[PDB]
């Protein structure tokens, strides 16, 4: 097949072609095909899309239309029967800090975003979907099954709107609908700087030639910076607290304030850029603002890349790490660096790592105040708890000293997310992320579980007994075929997450393959990979070699006590050292001599 380049893409892109820095949009990374990995293009299709009409209509759209002879089960019913659980006791990951979960969200937000279609500014279908749960066009409501408690308290459905797609916004009819990735596929700190020129500029402080990112002028964190407020209304952060009237933050990625710990991590990264830009000024007084910004940006990008590939991915992929992401061999322009559609669901393994509560901890890493621990749901789009309740330091301590939730075949997604999710423009803490995920899978025309099993060279269970063996769980496999009459129909998100975890990892074989291939690609096909010869000097690379999330915390908060290995489960005071013991980023090799 179909047009090799479908329209509706801004075409005003010229490549500098010698520029030592990334573009904001990701264009110009690949010299032979400059659009590859650029934001606001179609997600890559590793396999042909599968829609009930072969083109755009999701499986589950037409009641009579089956998938492989069987009706697909309601997303909310799969959620109720499989994904939910009551007892939060014993669910915590004994050897992963809460930061392990949080870094996952960060890296996802750097890589992909498929926003809901708009097409209704004065839109009343925004209410026709909300109010009356009537399916049509981009309204694809998540209907409650019979016996669902939400049917008694929340009406007939949860509203759900189909993801935006390429070229025209209005549906096309000859080639399979392609969803948009609104951010750059390259791991390049686009969640900090934006993926659009329009946003990247607003985020910058262009009042002073210091190459700084703009900061909050209203509020301060004991002399430390907050991100600026997004002053546009209606704002969901103001909504969740009428009295507080504290807006969401404004970051390079719009999702930054979805939960307090994500906002917290965005705060750390913004602080890091300004910290870096200041040092780069001392070393190079002659560098103008643009050079400073670009050079600090480039450093942070390297930081994110190294933390992700050196510290994070090995403890996600475990034994599969080396199988899918071998040691680096240089840049390869034949590699497609685009995030695939399926990856955006594969990376949602993180949803089962999120615990039910968030804690604030004082300087002895003990409960900060009388309500130190809070239910996760009271922290969706919550910025006031940061500004009016002790800044980000007590939250960072929690990130270090508390555990991620462990994925559990019996206890998949906490009810803080599965029953009490809050969504913007929507008013209640009554949504289901798991149901959303499944509905979204179908929205995006995902091939089924077995198609992806085949993709990864894995066996394709056809019977209850084959599925029991694959999952090593009789009860779970029974529930899955009871709902999906065949493992061919099992939505990839639940299928992949249902598999037991690989040795030393936190995902199954199917996911490790989908994640592994993707991360291998975003590295190998990134012309500005930090370790690609020429991007940095060798001396610079030696300096970057010693970055640590521990150091990031020390440099950018008033925390003085940190663990060496921030992602493993660390207990205070034993596993914690003084910041003085922690390697620092030696910026001296960035000194640029004139004469
Ligand atoms: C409390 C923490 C989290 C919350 C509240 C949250 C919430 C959400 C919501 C509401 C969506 C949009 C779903 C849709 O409309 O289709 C989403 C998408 C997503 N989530 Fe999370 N999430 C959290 C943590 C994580 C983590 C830890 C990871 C990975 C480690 C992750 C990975 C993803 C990915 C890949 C998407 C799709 C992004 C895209 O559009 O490409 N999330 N999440
Ligand atoms: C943009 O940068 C300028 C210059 O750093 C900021 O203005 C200064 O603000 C500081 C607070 O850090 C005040 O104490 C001074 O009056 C200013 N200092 C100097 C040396 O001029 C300004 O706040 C920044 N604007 C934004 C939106 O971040
Ligand atoms: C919304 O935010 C306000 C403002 O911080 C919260 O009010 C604080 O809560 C307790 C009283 O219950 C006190 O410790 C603070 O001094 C209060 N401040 C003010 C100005 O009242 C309030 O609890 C929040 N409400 C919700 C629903 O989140
Ligand atoms: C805890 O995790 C790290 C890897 O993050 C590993 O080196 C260590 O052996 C783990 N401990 C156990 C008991 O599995
Ligand atoms: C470069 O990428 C192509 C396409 O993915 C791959 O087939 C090839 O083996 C890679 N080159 C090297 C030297 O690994
Ligand atoms: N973690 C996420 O991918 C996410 C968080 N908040 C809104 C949308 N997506
Ligand atoms: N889906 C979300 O939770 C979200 C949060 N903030 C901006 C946009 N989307
Ligand atoms: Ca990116
Ligand atoms: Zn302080």
């Amino acid at each position: 097949s179909w047009e090799v380049g479908c329209g509706a893409p801004v075409p005003l892109v010229t490549c500098d072609e010698q520029s030592p820095y990334r573009t904001i949009t990701g264009d110009c990374n690949n010299r032979r095909s400059p659009a590859l990995g650029a934001a606001n293009r179609a997600l890559a299709r590793w396999l042909p899309a599968e829609y009930e009409d072969g083109l755009a209509v999701p499986f589950g759209w037409t009641q009579r239309k089956t998938r492989n002879g069987f009706r697909v089960p309601l997303a909310r019913e799969v959620s109720n029967k499989i994904v939910g659980y009551l007892d939060e006791e014993g669910v915590l990951d004994q050897n992963r800090s809460l930061l392990f979960m949080q870094w996952g969200q960060i890296v996802d937000h750097d890589l992909d975003f498929a926003p809901e279609t708009e097409l209704g500014s004065s839109e009343h279908s925004k209410v026709q979907c909300e109010e009356y749960c009537v399916q049509g066009d981009e309204c694809f409501p998540i209907m409650f099954p019979k016996n669902d408690p939400k049917l008694k308290t929340q009406g007939k459905c949860m509203p759900f709107f189909r993801a935006g797609f390429v070229c025209p916004t209005p549906p096309y009819q000859s080639l399979a609908r392609d969803q948009i990735n609104a951010v750059t596929s390259f791991l390049d700190a686009s969640l900090v700087y934006g993926s659009e020129p329009s946003l990247a500029s607003r985020l910058r402080n262009l009042s002073s030639p210091l190459g700084l990112m703009a900061v909050n002028q209203e509020a301060w964190d004991h002399g430390l910076a907050y991100p600026p407020f997004n002053n546009v209304k209606p704002s969901p952060c103001e909504f969740i607290n009428t009295t507080a009237h504290v807006p969401c933050f404004q970051a390079g990625d719009s999702r930054a304030s979805e939960q307090i710990l994500l906002a917290t991590v965005h705060t750390l990264l913004l602080r890091e850029h300004n910290r870096l830009a200041r040092e780069l000024k001392r070393l190079n007084p002659h560098w103008d603002g643009e050079m400073l910004y670009q050079e600090a940006r480039k450093i942070l990008g390297a930081f994110i890349q190294i933390i992700t590939f050196r510290d994070y991915l090995p403890i996600v992929l475990g034994s599969e790490m080396q199988k899918w992401i071998p040691p680096y061999q240089g840049y390869n322009n034949s590699v497609d660096p685009r995030i695939s559609n399926v990856f955006t669901f594969a990376f949602r393994f993180g949803h089962m790592e999120v615990p039910s509560t968030v804690s604030r901890l004082d300087e002895n890493y003990q409960p900060w105040g009388p309500e130190a621990e809070l239910p996760l749901h009271t922290l969706f789009f919550n910025t006031w708890r940061i500004i009016k309740d002790g800044g980000i330091d007590p939250l960072v301590r929690g990130l270090l000293a508390k555990n991620s939730k462990l994925m559990n075949q019996n206890k998949m997604v906490t009810s803080e997310l599965r029953n009490k999710l809050f969504q913007p423009t929507h008013k209640v803490h009554g949504f289901d992320l798991a149901a959303i995920n499944l509905q979204r899978c179908r929205d995006h025309g995902m091939p089924g579980y077995n198609s992806w099993r085949g993709f990864c060279g894995l066996s394709q269970p056809k019977t209850l007994k084959g599925l029991q063996a694959v999952l090593k769980n009789k009860v779970l496999a029974k529930k899955l075929l009871d709902l999906y009459k065949t493992p061919d129909n099992i939505d990839i998100w639940i299928g992949g997450n249902a598999e037991p975890m690989v040795e030393r990892g936190r995902v199954g074989p199917l996911l490790a393959c989908l994640l592994g291939r993707q991360f291998q690609q975003i590295r190998d096909g990134d012309r500005f990979w930090w370790e690609n010869p020429g991007v940095f000097t060798e001396k610079q690379r030696d300096s970057l070699q010693k970055v640590s999330f521990s150091r990031l915390i020390c440099d950018n908060t008033h925390i003085t006590k940190v663990p060496l290995h921030a992602f493993q489960a660390n207990n205070y005071p034993h596993d914690f050292v003084d910041c003085s013991a922690v390697d620092k980023l030696d910026l001296s090799p960035w000194a640029s001599r004139e004469n």
